[PDB]
């Protein structure tokens, strides 16, 4: 809570990366994939007080 | 709470990457992915108490 | 909570992955995979009580 | 909780991984993996009280 | 809890790899596998109260 | 708890390896297997007190 | 608890080996092994009072 | 607990071993094989108590 | 517990085996084994008081 620095959080949609490809290349994303549902990556330091579910998450067929 | 700084919460979207492709190359996000539902990135530090739920989530078909 | 440096949590989503390929290459990403549900990656220092669940995660077919 | 450096907590997606491919080659990903479920990757250091479940994970048919 | 460096925790996804491959060669992730389910990585050194389970995960078929 | 240096902890996913091939070579992850269930790889130093189990993982076919 | 240097702990996944192969060679991973399943891996130094159990692991057909 | 140096545990996954191969050479890693269940590699020296089993590992076949 | 230098416990997985082969000759790894089940390699020095077992461990077929 107190002196904070390069403070970064992030659950998916490549957090920290870079420099994927270069030149020819096929550059793909994750491509099928299903993410959190309700408190989807806890940010904001403090506190978090909640409950979600989820039950029927599809990517791509 | 108190001296922040680099602060940056992201759960989907690529939160933090750059030069995902370059020069000839094929450049494709994610493509088909469910991002939360509800309380998507609990961002504003300070508080979070909520509560949300999802069943049925489909990216492409 | 006090002195924080580099900090940096990421549950998927290539967290901290740079240079995946260069030049002539295929460069894909994880594919087929589902990540959390309800509390994905928890963040936000502080305090974190919650609850969740989920039971039918599918990523491609 | 006091004076924190190099702190970098990450379930999946490749948390500290670089230079996967050079020049001619193939460059992919995981592929077929499910993440955890409901307190995916628990960051954010101070407390962590929660409880979660998940029987039914599927990646690539 | 005190004077922290050099702190990386990571389950899975090459937590601390690099140089997997160079110029010539077949770049492939683990494949087929099933990451935790609930508390996976327990990360955010202060506390870590929790209950979880999992009894279902398939990864490629 | 007090002076931590070079803490890394990780249960799967290549801990601590690089220079996994050069040059003309097949690079292959893992491939089939499967990960820890609830408190996968117990990080955060300080106190881990939980309850977990799992019995049904497959990892291709 | 005190002083702590070259603090590394891991189970599986290369917990610390380098240079697998070089040159013309076929790097294969592990390829069909079960992870623990529940504390997996006992990090954070401090205390560690779990439970769990698993009976059903299967890498590979 | 007090003065600690070149602190490396791990129970699977070439805790400490480098240069498997050079050059032409068929490098494979362990193949068929399954690690603990429960409290895989007791690590975080201070206090390890707990309790688990396991009766169904199988690797390949 | 006071004063600990090359502290290294391993049970499987090449503990401290460096050099396996050079140049033409083919790398196996150790190929069909079960290692141990609940408290697989005792670490963190300070105490372990635990209770485990596994009947019905198979390696490749």
């Amino acid at each position: 809570s107190y002196s904070g620095y390069s403070q970064s959080t992030d659950t998916s949609g490549y957090g920290q990366s870079s420099y994927s490809s270069y030149g020819q290349s096929q550059n793909t994303g994750y491509g099928t994939q299903s993410t959190p549902q309700g408190y989807g990556s806890t940010g904001g330091y403090g506190s978090s007080q909640s409950s979600q579910s989820s039950y029927g998450q599809q990517s791509s067929y």
